[PDB]
């Protein structure tokens, strides 16, 4: 019987675990649970799952809050502010907490879960992007227990030994056998497009949400990924490469020193691996029809091309470079993005002004939350000022 | 290493002995040989003793271990040489082994591999006619010793390796279904036949498909591997599905309670499964090229057609009926697989002698290796009488 607080539980990954908890009552018990500023549904969700505390994001969504659970009589006691989240993060009795706070306002909950040596199921994803080295040190200091819930880190976790599974991200990879993690998606729409025609490639055709539909034709998001992941991993550049593989029918895979490769299928569905990871070391039934062979197409795969992928590319070596530079990276990113789907920029530009600003940099490695603020937000400033200029 | 692995290779002078050996030579800081067993190849066993110096030999009868003695005196080798059933059996159970490489092939391997699992070895388990004919014995042998098995043969490998740890340390006497695990997917190539026309069956000579070749050119290999797999893994019959996977870059899979499936891929270097059982449970490194997936083609996948692959049924039907059956169907397929060879019978024969083998039988159901045995010569008489009609 698991004890749960859940760290961002209005959205979309939010609402995914307390599925997985609606669907086994008798495995998964709701201690706490925190949210932003969406009353309606934190009272709904209140209401259902009878938690011992809520936290809203402010004082005003705590007392409209507070008013409806009031009216229904419920025990529920609610907070607000980012100390009330914390400290949800880190009870006595929680044995599990679902880190899914996004972007970089998310990190301080996130680190109070670690810091209390919690079972941590990893949804935030500017954490291991941003301070990596805080995150993964305070990992090792707790010995908290990670868990990847986005399903390419699943699958790398499932397709490893327990004893790198029970020892995450501070275990030697090469010790336990481990040569290398391979870290696969599908190249997104862009994968066959004659590379002519990447100039003239618009936001409408890259988006038929919209930041994460460019995010995944640049590859930025599998860049992304494969930082966290040498973080989450405790992966050298050697012991990671990226395979394309168009039918998303592996999740991704991990060679061993005498040549196994074990590989992690299953048909697409959020949930799966978060229900994983809840459940983990035990599994509990998934929604979907299980994938069925005679309904794949055949499997195909290929090597990422740095002239396709550009990002990519500059994502590891933003890795190789160090914190500041995945930060800075990260940032300038979100608004190359943005300047693309405003029309303001060609989608080739986003490479261009994403390397400008990585290479521009001569900032010290953050070492907490703070420091990563002051980066961030100076390379928003950079990459909107490259913009701006051309 | 100070935790240096002592190893009997049983069968030294097969393929898999020799690979065994191979894995030994790239770490042989890990691994020390301490005994190897062979037949009555004399010249290879010398070789093998000159360079890994095992403590002992054994070979199958005493002109052959005589002989061998000689050779090693020759060359100064202070290898103990021994013969016959009995010091293969001690070999397999010295107090210092850690582990043994059963690969003694047929039911003439059955003594020396129960002998090891009896002395609650690591066992490598690279013979199977120990599952195929007396699945329970050797199962309630290894769940009362605890030993520890671990499949050699790439498919039976690869579904070790995709199993819940829990399962592979208690494996064959663990709940598939308490660790979370649904159905194990064996696969299979479907061999060279796989896209011949059914018309053409009748007319297959020796050639297009050696014991070796045919047993998967029928996919008897398979349904073999099928009620081994119901053995080793504890698995009932709606806990297995055989699927056809041509390229064979996947060795073979499980599946598991939410719909997630693990697989194990790579190359068709039998090093891999060896040193993956080797190293259990770490890992070791031998020489073994990394799969290329900008060279492996298109991955397809396809249920098995019973009509192109009858064998596979009976396989199935005989694991049904019980160790008796599946004792006579393994000894009818040896003779018929010979006799289609020898260009005495159809390709297309071999199944229908097999299942009237299979199924012309009052047995009783074996509870020894000697009782396999029995079953083992009425059986491949039988066969020899189907097919004088
Ligand atoms: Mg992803
Ligand atoms: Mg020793
Ligand atoms: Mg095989």
């Amino acid at each position: 019987m698991k004890q749960l607080t859940i760290l961002g539980s209005t959205g979309s990954i939010g609402n995914s675990t307390l599925s997985v908890v609606r669907a086994n009552p008798e495995l998964f018990k709701v201690t706490a649970l925190v949210a932003g500023r969406n009353v309606r549904e934190m009272a709904q969700q209140c209401l259902e799952f009878s938690p011992r505390y809520a936290a809203m994001s402010d004082e005003h969504s705590a007392k409209s809050l507070r008013l409806l659970l009031a009216e229904q009589g419920s025990d529920t006691e609610v907070y607000s502010g980012e100390t009330a989240a914390c400290e949800l993060a880190a009870l006595d009795d929680v044995d599990q907490v679902m880190a899914a706070i996004v972007g970089i306002a998310g990190l301080p909950s996130t680190l109070a879960a670690i810091r209390a040596g919690k079972q941590v199921l990893l949804a935030n994803k500017e954490s291991l992007i941003t301070c990596g080295k805080l995150f993964m040190d305070e990992v090792k200091r707790s010995r908290a227990q990670l868990l990847p819930i986005d399903s390419e880190h699943n699958a790398i976790f499932q397709s490893l030994p327990e004893r790198i599974q029970r020892q995450l991200g501070y275990s030697s990879l090469n010790e336990n056998g481990v040569s290398r993690i391979i870290l696969t998606g599908s190249g997104g729409p862009f994968r066959e497009t004659p590379l002519s025609q990447f100039s003239d490639v618009t936001p409408d055709q890259a988006c038929a949400g919209r930041k994460i539909s460019v995010d995944s034709a640049t590859m930025m998001n599998k860049g992304l990924e494969y930082i966290e992941a040498r973080w989450l991993f405790n992966a050298s550049a050697e012991q990671i490469e990226v395979v394309l593989h168009p039918q998303s029918v592996i999740h991704s895979m991990v060679r061993y020193h005498d040549g196994s490769i074990l590989a992690q299928m299953g048909t697409p569905d959020m949930r799966t691996p978060i229900a994983h990871a809840m459940a983990y070391p035990m599994r509990v039934s998934s929604g979907v029809a299980p994938l069925d062979f005679c309904k794949v197409g055949a499997l195909t795969f290929t090597t990422p091309d740095y002239q396709r992928y550009p990002c990519l590319k500059l994502a590891i070596d933003a890795c190789n470079a160090g914190q500041a530079a995945t930060t800075a990276l990260n940032a300038a990113n979100e608004i190359s993005v943005m300047a693309f789907l405003d029309s303001k920029i060609r989608f080739t530009d986003i490479e261009v002004i994403n390397r400008t600003v990585v290479e521009g940099l001569l900032l010290s490695e953050p070492t907490s939350v703070e420091e990563v603020l002051v980066i961030d937000r100076k390379a928003r400033d950079v990459a909107a000022q490259v913009i701006a200029k051309l």
